[PDB]
């Protein structure tokens, strides 16, 4: 039957004998426990070691395996992901579907994962009430047997599926067989771009509850016009045999302080002609001045729910945690408790480098607690319900949650062929209304989602509108199909552009200062994905957010997205290095598209959550005269945890420091007045740094921890007086091949034919193991090289225009190299053209003046076609042959930050180890670079000017060349690359141009200089 | 939904249509117990999506109705906005949850009366004329059933006319019914009868109520 | 299987193998026929006489009525209702369930009409193309067999289920 049914290539059958779907249960029956979230001994886990076989398809498992164990079974860790165990490749593909496009039939050839469990149930569960197996997350799709009898089947991967074993289970040893298969019709609605895993992934339960018993609870909290008075409304359902003495009471918690309560028996009001529901009850609470749920202050009370007898004899209690908040839109703005919310979002994918799929909580704390660090205030669960314990720890901590149907169908051709087929409405309406059953009493989930991209098909809007009439509290908003179709109440598209227009047939993507006050739009507009943070990325991300502050109807977005999903591969010694998409033999593949995250999968931060952080404070700043004026962000708490210090340094030396209490109302102004600044009496530049102290250690960070930060220049004294001259003379010896300048234990190497300096001495020791050159390419960032699909390759992406124009090819030759003795120092002068099959795409013409302090003073002016491809940088670059522990430089920093990501960098001294220099992203490219810098100091070296610098012991060519981090080898000497010009990075996203035209290299003609001398 | 030729027939002789989903649900107690339950919700929206896709061509068919007598529930909301969405060229009506749910294009009561309100908790059967201008009230009012003709009937079908006459907004209705639902038995002299509900040994039963 | 899985007894389970509905369809292969709407050979009705026996329960349904017909059974005219002909009861409820409310479930004495038909199909419409049979109308649920073969299972007694005969049916008798 279970053979001969095939209910994984029929998306008519999505379960058989799966039990309704309700919210968090745990049937305590000790009223206390409920109120305290204590564990229950009628919930018992049955995570832990079970049996494992794997199949190549369900035909080929032995019958003999429902009865007993298989010999050749393994015991394994569950909840996992079996490929995470080896048993076969996890699969990264990003749109096309990772099996034959054939709905709704999958590979013969389907890979099946056979668990079992041997487990001992009491005969106190048996003897009365119901016994279920609760199974959180199984993918894709399973049969379950019970001592050998079929018992049911499952679909959908994310959320959970309950069958009753009461009459299958006996006391004593019971065991469970589950066959999981990889490929079913449910994988058609599973096509999220990630790694395609399967198993059994989240836990597995045992619930015990009484045959007469609370079935469903929804609690609802509506207010009046100023939030000081509130009604809490619960609504409670039954199952089991209906009696007169039954009651349902509804306690609501203060902490220890009971403030309301409820009792009734069953019978709700009449509803129409046949009358009202026999079996559900609804009890409504008078709080006065709630306290009211934010992510700002998650102020949370405790419901419990108690079924008892009328004389006081309990049967059972259910409870939940309780926010009392209000989501509205209105007039255009997603309100908040009346107030219109920024949201600092990011999208966040259920990923573990090791575990694959499978989350714990030490996961979820501490990326909870790294966002929170990061001014983020809410997080998107692209593109599924997460594990249950996600939604409880953002009740707790306080974040705002986007919930989303695991409905995917990027894949299809046209995307929306599946949604608008009205075969496919069954199954796709599980995946929503399951998840509403399952999360609507929390707090954190403030908007429904009805998945991703799977175009708009009527069934999105069919099931839009049963969320409506289900849930009135919350939003509903759906991307698919242009962004603004007419199943979603929030215009929310994926990587549209602030200023920039991308008019795409049907779908186009406006400008979403545009898209606001197109004729007849009113809604807000928050993206649910922008800024795709896919390694060195991240560029142009102060221009969203000067946009979201400016617009009203702006609202936010979520940044994609928040952890890199790598996996950790072993070499054969056993060293762990990261891996993506190919890796692991799958094929076909998208490469590393899989890894997008503004954190590595170990949690570590990349360069660009610095900046994700600073343009997202709650603290803005303006400077007039003496004068701070602080405006709060925030829109319910006081700064009762924070104060501005503040600091004024010449060029990075401390000259005046103070602190000031902040106190600021919510929206308010605080304005604090400088003391008079001394005078200082050396020339330069005076900067003023403020930056805001959380003295107070917090749920989610320390004392100390800084929330915000800004620099402003102040006065400048420019240096007139010049530099007592100098005795010494340097000398110029010519020959045929070589210009030599000699200064005591100093020489200067220009080789004649090349027009470069070759090399240089300080004693008998080279400075140098590659000559100074100029350099015009980068190795690509991931941005640059603009491929979402592996198979496509867009002609216009900046590596292929500067691959085509020669850049990478682009030799240099000589054109003028002369030497001339001045007083008191010697100017050699150089040019060189590079050229690409007879095109001249580069002239750089440059000066050394060698002075007696020993000084060598660089000019370089350089000449771009204007019809090549803008270059990626203008800068030289050398091969040197000190290897030093410190860099230290003043300029922008500590982190790397570009041209047009550099907002969140200060202006200071900074001093690092030299590995610091370094960004190891898993694909290796351009990284590490610092801007507006003004010294720069390695080992005996200093520069001067204003450039941006990277350093390290990889060559661009290496990084160019070298697919992953851990196949770089630390090269002789280090590289440093200094510019005067570096183009932006982009991310706006990471599949076409992206780079703002303000950060480009398009002017033609570019001067920079450059002082060289020895420290 | 009917047997097709009847949309064929109705086509070529000219007579509107109200093409109506296969779901009632009237025994339930509540009568919406089925239809807010998200689990009936495949089998009911294959009654109206198979209808929709059958129909949708006849040009006598100028109305859609997503059942009768199953109270309203969220189910019903959805299929509302699946028909909008495939099919804008005609209006939506439902009868169930009093008539003039968020699940009707059409205020539709059956059996409102000209003048008089019947005021039922929960559903109430307002007067027509009073109904359409409620408090917010905009759409128009058809009766989807009214004027019940149970043998000796129709008393006060002038009353109504009037009505339908003298307001644009009330723009008519349906009387309850066509025919008489008796079938034939044989006597002992093979002479056929007009039989009704009992007459065949079924139990319980609703006797001349078919009629 | 079919006894097993009592797909009549499953709201999640509203059809098996059915087509996906359609406006009507005649299949004209000459175009001023379908200009027309003169009848298309390509659409032919299967209604007339046919065998029936009536059953309290399908668990009461004999397996060899799947391979040849029953002696037992009658010849009846189709398209018919059961209780015309005097099989059992026409029950008249106006609002009462006709059976005991409890959802999804239904009687065990569940009354079940087993309809057969012996009929040719030319061989020119199993050389090329699909042969499809409508049911325009049966009341309540049904189950399929073409030659002996299970073919498919319906509901909704109002509107028409469609079903593939292409892999079943052979030229001459079926
Ligand atoms: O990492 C990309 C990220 O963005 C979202 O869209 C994916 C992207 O895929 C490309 O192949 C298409 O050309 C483009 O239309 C599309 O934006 C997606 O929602 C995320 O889950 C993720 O793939
Ligand atoms: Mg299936
Ligand atoms: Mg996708
Ligand atoms: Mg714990
Ligand atoms: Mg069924
Ligand atoms: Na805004
Ligand atoms: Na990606
Ligand atoms: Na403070
Ligand atoms: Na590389
Ligand atoms: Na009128
Ligand atoms: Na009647």
């Amino acid at each position: 039957v279970v053979l001969q049914r095939r209910d994984w290539e029929n998306p008519g059958v999505t379960q058989l004998n799966r039990l309704a779907a309700h919210p968090p249960f745990a049937s305590w029956r000790n009223s206390e426990e409920a109120r305290t979230d204590r564990p229950s001994q009628q919930l018992r886990s049955l995570n832990g070691e079970w049996r494992f076989a794997w199949f190549p398809a369900p035909e080929a498992v032995p019958e003999s395996w429902l009865e007993c164990d298989l010999p050749e079974a393994d015991t394994v860790v569950v909840p996992s992901n079996w490929q995470m165990h080896g048993y076969d490749a996890p699969i990264y593909t990003n749109v096309t579907y990772p099996i034959t496009v054939n709905p709704p039939f999958v590979p013969t050839e389907n890979p099946t994962g056979c668990y079992s469990l041997t487990f001992n149930v009491d005969e106190s569960w048996l003897q009365e009430g119901q016994t279920r197996i609760i199974f959180d997350g199984v993918n894709s799709a399973f049969h379950l047997w019970c001592n050998g009898r079929w018992v049911g089947y499952g679909q959908d991967s994310r959320l959970p599926s309950e069958f009753d074993l009461s009459a299958f289970l006996r006391a004593g040893e019971n065991r469970l067989a589950v066959m999981v298969l990889r490929w079913s019709d449910g994988s058609y609605l599973e096509d999220q771009d990630m790694w395609r895993m399967s198993g059994i992934f989240r836990d597995v339960s045992l619930l015990h509850k009484p045959t007469t018993q609370i079935s469903d609870f929804h609690v609802a909290t509506r207010f009046n016009d100023d939030f000081s008075r509130a009604v809490l409304e619960a609504e409670v359902q039954m199952c089991g045999e209906l009696r007169d003495y039954l009651r349902v009471t509804v306690s609501l918690w203060q902490g220890e302080t009971q403030v309301a309560s409820g009792t009734a028996p069953f019978g709700g009001e009449i509803i129409d002609e046949r009358g009202g529901y026999a079996d559900r009850v609804t009890l409504r609470l008078n709080v006065e001045n709630p306290k009211l749920w934010s992510a700002e202050i998650p102020n949370l009370y405790r419901a419990v729910v108690e079924l008892h007898t009328a004389d006081g004899t309990l049967i059972e209690a259910e409870a939940c945690d309780v926010g009392f908040r209000e989501v509205r839109i209105e007039n255009g703005l997603l309100l908040l408790n009346g107030k219109p919310l920024l949201i600092r979002g990011v999208n966040r994918h259920e990923h573990h480098p090791l575990h694959g799929q499978v989350m714990d909580e030490q996961t979820m704390v501490q990326d909870i607690l790294l966002m929170k660090q990061n001014n983020f205030n809410a997080v998107r669960c692209s593109h599924y319900p997460n594990h249950p314990l996600w939604y409880t720890l953002c009740d707790r901590y306080g974040l705002y949650v986007v919930d989303e149907a695991n409905i995917e169908t990027h894949g299809m051709v046209p995307m929306n062929r599946l949604t608008d087929d009205p075969r496919w409405l069954p199954a796709m309406s599980e995946r929503v209304t399951r998840m509403v059953q399952r999360d609507r009493n929390h707090p954190s989930v403030i908007i429904w989602s009805l998945g991703n991209e799977s175009g708009h098909g009527a069934n999105h809007d069919a099931l839009y509108r049963w969320i409506k009439s289900v849930d009135p509290s919350r939003p509903v908003q759906y991307e698919g199909g242009g962004a603004d179709t007419t199943a979603t109440d929030i215009i929310c598209p994926m990587y549209a552009r602030v200023d920039e227009d991308q008019p795409f047939p049907a779908v186009p993507k406006w400008s979403i200062k545009k898209w606001l006050s197109l004729p007849g739009e009113t809604r807000p507009l928050i993206l649910c994905e922008y800024a795709h943070a896919m390694g060195n990325s991240l560029g142009g991300f102060a221009k969203y957010w000067q946009a979201f502050r400016q617009y009203p109807r702006l609202q936010g977005g979520f940044v994609w997205d928040w952890v890199d999903q790598s996996l950790i591969k072993y070499d054969e010694n056993g060293n762990p290095w990261s891996a993506y998409g190919g890796d692991f033999g799958d094929t076909p593949n998208d490469r590393q598209f899989c890894m997008n995250g503004l954190v590595f999968a170990d949690r570590t931060p990349h360069p660009a959550l610095t900046e994700a952080k600073h343009q997202q404070q709650f603290f803005q700043f303006r400077l007039s005269g003496q004068t701070i004026e602080v405006t709060s962000e925030y829109l319910f708490r006081h700064s009762d945890n924070e104060l501005l210090h503040w600091m004024v340094a010449l060029d990075g030396k401390p000259l005046a420091s103070g602190e000031v209490p902040l106190d600021v109302a919510p929206q308010g102004k605080q304005l604090i007045e400088l003391p008079e600044l001394p005078q200082p009496e050396s020339a330069g530049q005076l900067w003023l740094t403020v930056r805001v102290v959380q003295p107070n250690a917090t749920a989610w960070s320390e004392a100390g921890h800084i929330s915000a930060w800004q620099q402003w220049r102040l006065a400048e004294n420019l240096s007139v007086t010049l530099p007592a001259a100098s005795h010494a003379i340097p000398h110029l010896t010519t020959s045929e091949m070589d210009f030599c300048i000699e200064l005591g234990n100093k020489r200067w190497q220009f080789n004649r034919q090349s027009g470069f300096l070759s090399q240089m001495w300080i004693g008998d020791k080279k400075q140098l193991l590659t000559p100074l050159r100029d350099q015009f390419t980068r190795a690509p960032l991931d941005n640059d090289i603009a491929v979402s699909e592996a198979t496509r390759i867009d002609p216009n992406a900046w590596v292929e225009r500067w691959k085509a124009a020669g850049h990478y090819q682009a030799e240099a030759a000589l054109l003028q190299c002369t030497a001339d003795t001045l007083a008191d120092a010697v100017l050699i002068t150089t040019a060189h053209a590079w050229q690409h099959q007879g095109k001249t795409l580069f002239i750089s013409r440059k000066t050394y003046r060698i002075d007696g302090s020993g000084q060598m003073a660089i000019t370089v002016d350089v000449e771009v076609a204007s019809d090549t491809p803008h270059p990626a940088r203008i800068g030289l670059n050398c091969q040197l042959a000190q290897v030093a522990e410190r860099v230290n430089w003043l300029g922008l920093g500590p982190q790397e930050n570009y041209p047009d990501r550099l907002t969140a960098a200060c202006f200071d001294r900074w001093d690092l180890p030299l590995s610091d220099m370094y960004t190891p992203y898993v694909f290796p490219s351009e990284n590490g670079l610092r801007c507006g810098t003004r010294e720069l100091n390695y080992g005996p070296h200093q520069w001067r000017g204003d450039f941006q610098f990277n350093i390290s012991r990889y060559s661009q060519q290496q990084l160019m060349e070298t697919s992953h981090r851990h196949l770089l080898h630390a090269e002789e000497g280090t590289w440093l690359n200094i510019d005067g010009f570096h183009m932006g990075i982009g991310g706006d996203d990471s599949w076409s141009p992206s780079v703002s035209a303000e950060f480009q290299l398009s002017a033609g003609r570019y001067h920079y200089q450059l002082v060289w001398c020895q420290k």
